[PDB]
């Protein structure tokens, strides 16, 4: 049957299209992951329906009710077969939801306003003039949130009692954040996002220092999905035959505007 | 039996003394609405245990779950018997709830930084240099997302799609937003809250213009439970006693620190 695709409106990843509402379907979406979907069905046999998660989330599970949101939460309760995303490969997830191997690599990374004095998160960690916060949920504010690296810590107690709020709900809303703070916020979010901002208009951000860890996305699938298999072997097949290395260049740098 | 109060912490309603960890039960809290309790409770002729609202929210239905949150929450469900906080009187509650007469009154205001060149909701509708929000829950934000007046309409079309967001989690969050925006972002709050900042160190805000609308907070209880006829009796005592009047003197100007 055709398999359900959940994902999120996550720039470059899947994007809507200027022309939407002349647009129906698939083909309302473009962007990174619009592209992988396509090549990942084409060599796994299956036609698909693109579909953004409900709660615009990626997917974390409530302490109380322990009942699991965002895209992930679309496997788990079987909503969904397959998400195809910049969902980041973690521990937490891994245990309710199987992965492919990775698809693209990253880091948790600085943003900051162009003339900006911080060049690395030690230096962040040492002042408090210049704010500075992640998404109000993921991945990203779960590593700081449970970090027990000095550093970290020392910036996850600043960043969960700083008023007003540090963080954000969408790259978005970071993004513009930093940019209309005249250097006074930065934002932590992925090397991959921070990268492909830093080549759109207005140039006036840039991605400063290394990244601080180190993981990666995998397409995920409902555990024990028989698809799983098939997707996961798409993906590597897709890696050594240079097509990711392709649509990276093709939604990063191609038509980067600076 | 002994009567569980929902109330929140709102200042100068509801606040942690300094001391709290030294104390326990209803000693641990203090301000007008803690007074107002005793009061209540005295001329109700009953003993009451004050409970904070768990999820801090005033109260609102989710649209989708048709659940009521916050403190209206509470007492819809049966989890407290009688809410004694800065509840705003509204059509919508006012249907799920009882409502004492109200114990004050108030108006949406304005908050800026000191030397803000706003005068009025006009002034803000009519520019973007100078960012506005609310909280992201209660009253004052419903008020402009369902208003058909046209100034706060437009504030509202602004609002809802600005970026970074211009909405804050807690009062004192637009507090201290407004504090440390250098003049570049209004809060739109309670004048009651406002009229209070106002006079709290370090005296750099002030309330411009009149109140946008009127209305009032009321003692909230479950829809026909008999403790509703002796709590608004006794509201109309305490204040035609002067009482209420004395208890606003004594939380927002005897110890005005401006
Ligand atoms: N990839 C993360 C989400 C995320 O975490 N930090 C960001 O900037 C973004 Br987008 C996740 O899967 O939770
Ligand atoms: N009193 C309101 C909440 C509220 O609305 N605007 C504020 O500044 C505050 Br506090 C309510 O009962 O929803």
């Amino acid at each position: 049957k055709t398999v359900v695709v959940t994902t999120i409106l996550e720039s470059p990843y899947v994007m809507m299209k200027k022309n939407h509402e002349m647009l129906e379907g698939n083909e309302r979406y473009e962007g990174y992951c619009v592209d992988l979907a396509a090549e990942i069905a084409k060599h796994c046999g299956f036609k698909y329906k693109l579909t953004i998660v409900g709660d615009g989330k990626y997917g974390a599970r409530d302490a109380d009710t322990k009942i699991w949101n965002g895209m992930v939460g679309e496997l788990v309760y079987g909503k969904a077969d397959i998400a195809i995303a910049p969902l980041t490969i973690t521990l937490v997830r891994e245990e309710v939801i199987d992965f492919s191997k990775p698809f693209m690599s990253l880091g948790i990374s600085i943003m900051i306003k162009k003339g900006t004095p911080i060049e690395s998160a030690e230096d962040l960690s040492k002042q408090t003039e210049i704010a500075y916060g992640t998404l109000d949920s993921g991945s990203t504010k779960e590593f700081f949130r449970r970090s027990k690296i000095a550093v970290f810590d020392k910036m996850w107690t600043y960043m969960r009692s700083a008023e007003p709020s540090v963080f954000v709900r969408t790259t978005a809303e970071g993004v513009a954040r930093v940019r209309k703070s005249k250097g006074k916020y930065a934002f932590l979010l992925e090397s991959t996002m921070n990268e492909y901002i830093e080549q759109r208009k207005p140039c006036d951000t840039m991605k400063v220092g290394g990244n601080l860890d180190s993981k990666g996305y995998g397409i995920a699938t409902p555990k024990g999905s028989s698809l799983g298999n098939a997707v996961n072997l798409a993906v590597l097949k897709l890696n050594e035959q240079g097509l990711l290395d392709k649509l990276k260049n093709k939604w990063w740098y191609d038509k980067g505007e600076c």
